[PDB]
């Protein structure tokens, strides 16, 4: 489609918000004692994870899964590391339907982590099909056509440092 | 038992990534073919996040996980590269063995062009002569951590390149 992109959430607002998520995450987990892992879902989370992990002042590992995108949720690439007895934070660019995150949290729950929580940059609560708890949220937004900061449209705009709105022409 | 000293501060990494991005932009802006940056996981996720934001050319971002042992594809690319400009994005080149074998694998797919960008290069450690088009820093053979690189799963999230003192 002919289209344009405008800035919706600038780089600077994203960075200020990530520094606040990082203080909240630091506060919840600093006294735990247990090992911690941040788990990104690829490809969407790679940019969010890079900025977020740099703001989390608790010693942790960074790991990644790839899950498939009414069809079953399948593991295309599992974690490299064990999570048994660890504090685990799942990191995603956006929760809309909640279908993937829901099925990913159930799989990881089977491994008996000490705790399991989700951090999303973007939340579209109006799109929710399955309830899943989300402890840390960057921005709540309407159901806008968003790109950037790991979110693609037609293999375009993953590398934008801001969240943009796509205008169909 | 060890400490971590700062070796390359966050501000020097950021200034160097901005220059790398200007150089990659100048190299590829006239191509008018699709472009993809391909990061090697896990160590390249942070360098890729910072570098792709300084590349002022429309591209896709993709990842691959590669392993006296064969180089094996533990996770292949999601996208086709045939006829595209491809930049491999890597945290560190030392021996050159993995990068050499990854470049030969992707070469079979007949990209329009193939190049490597590494943040760190240890030319004292080279065992195989792999061509590297873009390099952030040539460094001594220090025990490096941070900025995506681990010591036993620790320090990946550090925003600077540190070195481990035993």
């Amino acid at each position: 489609m002919k289209h344009t992109v405008e800035v919706m959430i600038p780089e600077a607002e994203i960075k200020a918000r990530i520094a606040e998520l990082g203080r909240q995450i630091t506060e919840r987990y600093k006294d735990s004692g247990s090992d911690m892992v941040l788990v990104g879902l690829l490809r969407g989370s790679f940019m969010f994870m890079a900025d977020l992990c740099r703001e989390v002042q608790v010693s942790h590992e960074v790991d990644f899964m790839t899950a498939s995108s009414t069809r079953d949720v399948k593991i295309l690439k599992d974690l490299d590391e064990d999570i048994r007895g660890k504090d685990v934070l799942i990191v995603e660019d956006i929760i809309d339907s909640g279908n993937t995150l829901s099925k990913v949290r159930e799989i990881l729950s089977l491994r008996e982590p000490k705790s399991l929580a989700i951090c999303t940059l973007l939340d579209k609560p109006s799109r929710r099909e399955v309830n899943v708890p989300v402890e840390f949220i960057g921005f709540s937004i309407p159901d806008e056509f968003v790109v950037g900061y790991g979110i693609d449209y037609a293999q375009r705009y993953r590398h934008l440092p801001y969240i943009g709105k796509v205008i169909l022409l």
